[PDB]
DNA sequence: GCAAAACGACGTGAGTCAGTTTCG
DNA sequence: CGAAACTGACTCACGTCGTTTTGC
C-alpha cells in the first residue's frame, strides 16, 4: 500500500479528468461461474511519442504497465488491490470522474459478496451500467440487462 | 494580477495538460505595421455536455470567455497581461507544456519591442515557430518563414 | 494599429469499450 | 476458477490552427 503525495495526485487527477479513463466492463466468459468476468480498468492515454509521461506513471505509481498500440499508447493498472489503493488516495481530488472513480472502489469491495450470489453479481453489474452511462460510452455491448437473460 | 491557489493550479495543470492548449499564431492582416498579428491563445477543450467546467473555470480565473462550436466547447483566454499573470503562476506545475507556456510569456514580455524593430518582429516569430513545434501542430500556415514578406 | 473577439475547420489523440488468452 | 494480460478498434472529444471582424 504505496502512500502518494497530495501534489503528484491533483496533478494526476487533472490529467486523468483530461485524457483519463476509470472503466468497468462485464466481459463473457465462459470460464467464470455467472458466465462473466467483471473487469475494472484505469486508463490513461496518450500519443506515443510521449510515452515518456506514461512509462513515468509506471514509476511513480509504482504498478501497472504501458502498451502501445501503434500512434497511441496507454498507461494500464488492472490489479484490483493496488488500484483500490490508488482510487481511493486520487479520488478526493478528481472532479469529472470522481463518481466513477467511487463506484469502482465499491464494486472492488463488493467482489466477494457478488461471487457468493447471483443477484449480488447482477447488483454489481449494475455498479457497471452506472459507469459506462457516466463515461462517453459509445461501443457497450454486454450490459447487467445481458447478464440477467443469462438465468435459467 | 489576482493570485491563484496552489491546489486549483496542480490540479488545472494536469488538466491543461490533459486537454488544453497553449497556442501561439502570427495572423496574416493588412491593418497591422507588419501586416500580421501576434496571436496569443490559451486554451480547454470539453465536450458541450461539459461546459459547466468551463464555465466554473471563467470564474476560478476570474477572467476569459466559454465559446461554443456545436458538440465542443471552450474556455478561451486572450487578455495579454492576465494571460502572462496566469500563466506565470501555472507555469511552474505543467509537464507536457511548460515550454510553450513560457515561450508565450517571453513573447508577451517581448511584444513591445517586436513592433519597434522588424527584424525584433522576426525573432520573435521564431518564437511561434518553436511552440507550434512542441505541440502537435498539423494544420499550421503561417510561420516566421512567411513572414519574410517583410523583405520589401 | 493593435488587442481581443468571432467564427470555422483539419486530422487527430484520445477515451471507452470488445474479445481472447494466460496461468497460479 | 478467476485475476490480469493481451490484442483490437469504434467514434469521437479534442487540440491547434485558419480567416475575418470589431473597436478603442
Ligand atoms: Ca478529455
Ligand atoms: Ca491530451
Amino acid at each position: 500500500n504505496t502512500k502518494y503525495n497530495k501534489e503528484f495526485l491533483l496533478y494526476l487527477a487533472g490529467f486523468v479528468d483530461g485524457d483519463g479513463s476509470i472503466i468497468a466492463q462485464i466481459a463473457p466468459n465462459q470460464s467464470y461461474k455467472f458466465k462473466h468476468q467483471l473487469s475494472l480498468t484505469f486508463v490513461v492515454t496518450q500519443k506515443t511519442q510521449r510515452r515518456w509521461f506514461l512509462d513515468k506513471l509506471v514509476d511513480e505509481i509504482g504498478v501497472g504497465y504501458v502498451r502501445d498500440r501503434g500512434s497511441v499508447s496507454d498507461y494500464i493498472l488492472s490489479e484490483i488491490k493496488p488500484l483500490h489503493n490508488f482510487l481511493t488516495q486520487l479520488q478526493p481530488f478528481l472532479k469529472l470522474k470522481q463518481k466513477q472513480a467511487n463506484l469502482v472502489l465499491k464494486i472492488i469491495e463488493q467482489l466477494p459478496s457478488a461471487k457468493e450470489s447471483p443477484d449480488k453479481f447482477l447488483e454489481v453489474c449494475t455498479w457497471v451500467d452506472q459507469i459506462a452511462a457516466l463515461n462517453d460510452s459509445k461501443t457497450r455491448k454486454t450490459t447487467s440487462e445481458t447478464v440477467r437473460a443469462v438465468l435459467d
